[PDB]
C-alpha cells in the first residue's frame, strides 16, 4: 500500500498459516483477520522494545502466572471494562484461549464429565472437550443465549442421572456463530442457577474487546457479576493482534488462580509464553495496544456495514466480533444455501458446524475481507440463491 | 553495549531469583549475559519482515512447513538415521508438551515409570496430572533393564495400567551420565516386548561439551520410532522464556496427536516465535551460537569442577558429565544431606539437593555450572569446600 506495512501475504500458503481456501474462493469462511490488517510492523517494534527494555529477563523462565507488568495492566483493563475490581493475583497467562481450554478440560474436569453447553456454540471448542473424553449436552437458548430454565433442568436431571457436569460453556459476548450478546439480566439469571447447583461456568470472551458501535461496551463479564465465584473467564490477543502470537489470559478469583498457578505445567515451564508476552507488554503500556483497536474496531466496523449493506432470510446485525449470522426463513435448507455458495464461489461457514438450529443458518465471517471484496461476494451469494 | 543485561531479571519478571548475596548454583538456568537476547531481536525483525502477515495469522496446526523440515534434517543428522518433517510436532516447550501427553497418552491413576532420580520439575507435571509414579532401579547408565521388566511385570499382574516409562537418557537431569548405546538397546526391548510407550525427554540433546563428540543416537532412533515419543527444546539452547520445542514421533502417532481439537482450534502451538527460530536454523546462526554457547558452558563446567577436586577423596565423588548443565556430587558413606545443605548456607552458596530427583544411595547434591561465569563458579566452589571441610 501507500504506507510502510509489512502485513504482505508472500507467505501466506499451506504449510505456513492454517488453512488456505482454494484458489478463486472469496473466503467468508474463517473467523481470521484479514492479512494486510495483521499488525505486523507493530508487533516488529513491540519484539524490539521489549528485547532491549527486559534484556536478558525477556529470554528467561518467567514468573509462573506471567509477567507482573501485565498481570497488573490486564486486571486494570477487565476492571475498567466491568466497572467491577479485579485485582492482579486473579490474572493468569495463556498461550491462547485453545491451550486455556485443554487445561481446564484436563485439570478441573475428568474424561466421562459432561460439559453443558448452549445449541450453538464454537465449534472448535467443542472438539478440545471431546478429544478430553468430555460429554457434550446442549442446553436451549434463544436470541440472548442460553436459557435459565433449561440450564437448571439440565443440571437437576444430570444429578438425578448420577452424571457429573464438570462446567458450563459460555460465550456471552458476540457470539460465535451468532453474533448475539447476553445482556445483563440473563446474565444474572444464569449465574443464580449455576450457583445454586455450584457448577462453574468457563466463560470464553474472545471478541471481548470488538464491540463496533463507538463508546458502546458490552455488559459486565459473568465472572465479575459473581464476583469470581464460580466462574473462569477466558481472554485472548488472538482476534485483536494475531492468533499466530499464541497469547491469551484467564481471570478467576484468587484461590483457582492461585491453584491452577502451582500445577507442574507452570512450575516447570514458567510463564506459558514469556518473550511474546512482554512484548504484547509493550504495547499495552505505551497506549499503542488501544490505538490499535480504535483502528481495528473502524475497520470490522466498515467491513461489516459493508456486507450487511449488500446483503439487505433474516439477519439481526450484531454489535461487534467477526460475524453474521444468516437465519433463512423460507425454508431453504443449508445444503442447497452451500449449493449456492459454491455456485457463487463463495466460501461461507454452515450452521450444523456449531450444533442446532432453527431452520437453515449460515455464519459469514467480515473479518478477513476488504469492504469491495466482500460487497463482490454478496452479489453473487443472492445471485445464486435468487 | 550488550542486551543481555539485568536490569528487569528481578521478581515478578523472571521465574524466581535467589536471596540477594547467595551464590546460585540451584537452578539450571542460562547465565543472563549469555542469554541471545541480539540474536533473537534480530530473528523476529527477519522473520516478520519476510513471513509478514503469515507469522501473525494462524500456524499450520503441527508447526509451520520450514521448521518441521530442519528440525527433521538435525535429528536424522544427529542420529545417523532418518526422520521425515511428518514425524515433527512443534510444542510450546516440553513442559506443555509433558502435559499433553500426561493427559492424553494418559488417564488419571495410570502409572509412569521412572528412574530412581529424575527430572524434578517432571514428576511435578506428572503427580499433578494424578498419575502414579513408580521408581525404577538404575545405575551409572540409567535405568536398569532387569529392573524395569520386573516393574512392567509386577503392574500388569496387578492390572495397573502403565501409560509410558519416562526417560532422559543424555546429560540426564540430575546425574548428568549419558546412557550409551548398549544400554539404550536393552531397555527399548524389555520394552517392546511389553509395548509400552517410552516418553524420551531429550532437552539437553544439543549440549556435548567435547566439541568433536556427539551422543548416541536418541531412544525413538533406535526404535525406528516405533513405540516412543522424543521431546526437543530451545529452552536450554536459546532461551526458555521462548517457549518453544518440538516433538519427534512416528507419522501415525504425530498425526493422530495432531488432529486434536487443542491443534485445530490454536493451531501451530507458539507460531510467531517459531517463525523468527526457524531464520536462525535457516542461516546458520544457531549452529554458530551452539558452537559458542557450548564452549562457554565448557569453560563453567571446567572451572567448577577443577575448584572442586580438593573434595573429591574418601567416598565424596563427581564423574564429570559430557554434558548439560549439571554436576551430580555423590556423599555417601554417611554423609547426610542436610548437613551438606547446612554447609552451602554457611557459605552462601546455592545446591539442589538430590532428595528432590528422588532416592540416591547417601547424598547427592546437584551443582549447576550454566548460571554463572567461571569465576564466580570458583568462589562458589572455594566457599563450599571450606564450609564442608
Amino acid at each position: 500500500g501507500s504506507v510502510p506495512s509489512l502485513s504482505h501475504t508472500r507467505q501466506w500458503r499451506p504449510g505456513v498459516v492454517q488453512e488456505v481456501a482454494p484458489a478463486g474462493v472469496l473466503d467468508l469462511g474463517p473467523g481470521y483477520i484479514e492479512p494486510a490488517l495483521l499488525p505486523v510492523r507493530l508487533l516488529r517494534g513491540a519484539y524490539e522494545q521489549a528485547l532491549a527494555e527486559y534484556g536478558a529477563a525477556a529470554l528467561g523462565y518467567g514468573h509462573d502466572p506471567g509477567a507482573q507488568p501485565l498481570r497488573d495492566r490486564l486486571a486494570a483493563r477487565a476492571a475498567a471494562a466491568d466497572g467491577l475490581p479485579c485485582d492482579p493475583d486473579q490474572v493468569l497467562l495463556t498461550s491462547g484461549t485453545s491451550q486455556a481450554l485443554y487445561l481446564l478440560a484436563t485439570s478441573l474436569a475428568a474424561p466421562g464429565d459432561t460439559v453443558l453447553t448452549e445449541e450453538l456454540c464454537y465449534d472448535l471448542g467443542q472438539r478440545i472437550f471431546r478429544d478430553c473424553s468430555l460429554r457434550l449436552r446442549q442446553v436451549a437458548m434463544d436470541g440472548s443465549g442460553m436459557l435459565p430454565d433449561a440450564l437448571d433442568r439440565a443440571l437437576t436431571e444430570g444429578a438425578r442421572a448420577g452424571a457429573k457436569t464438570a462446567f458450563v460453556y459460555l460465550t456471552p459476548t458476540h457470539h460465535n456463530p451468532t453474533g448475539h450478546t447476553m445482556p445483563l439480566a440473563r446474565r444474572r439469571l444464569l449465574l443464580e442457577v449455576a450457583a445454586r447447583h455450584d457448577v462453574l461456568i468457563v466463560e470464553d470472551d474472545a471478541y471481548t474487546e470488538l464491540s463496533l458501535i463507538p463508546d458502546r461496551t458490552p455488559p459486565p463479564s459473568l465472572a465479575a457479576l459473581a464476583g469470581y465465584r464460580r466462574v473462569v473467564r477466558l481472554c485472548s490477543f488472538s482476534k485483536t493482534l494475531g492468533p499466530g502470537l499464541r497469547l491469551g489470559w484467564l481471570l478467576a478469583d484468587r484461590e483457582l488462580a492461585g491453584r491452577l498457578a502451582t500445577h507442574g505445567l507452570f512450575v516447570s515451564g514458567g510463564s506459558l509464553n514469556h518473550t511474546t508476552s512482554l512484548a504484547v507488554s509493550t504495547l499495552l503500556a505505551s497506549g499503542a495496544y488501544d490505538r490499535h483497536l480504535d483502528a481495528f474496531r473502524a475497520q470490522l466496523r466498515a467491513r461489516r456495514d459493508a456486507l450487511v449493506g449488500a446483503l439487505r432470510v433474516e439477519l439481526r446485525t450484531p454489535e461487534g466480533g467477526f460475524f453474521l449470522w444468516l437465519r433463512a426463513g423460507d425454508g431453504a435448507d443449508e445444503r442447497e444455501l452451500l449449493d449456492g455458495a459454491a455456485r457463487a464461489g463463495v466460501r461461507i461457514a454452515a450452521g450444523s458446524r456449531f450444533g442446532t438450529t432453527q431452520g437453515a443458518g449460515l455464519r459469514l465471517a467480515f473479518s478477513f475481507n476488504p469492504p469491495a471484496l466482500l460487497e463482490q461476494a454478496a452479489k453473487r451469494l443472492t445471485t445464486a440463491w435468487s
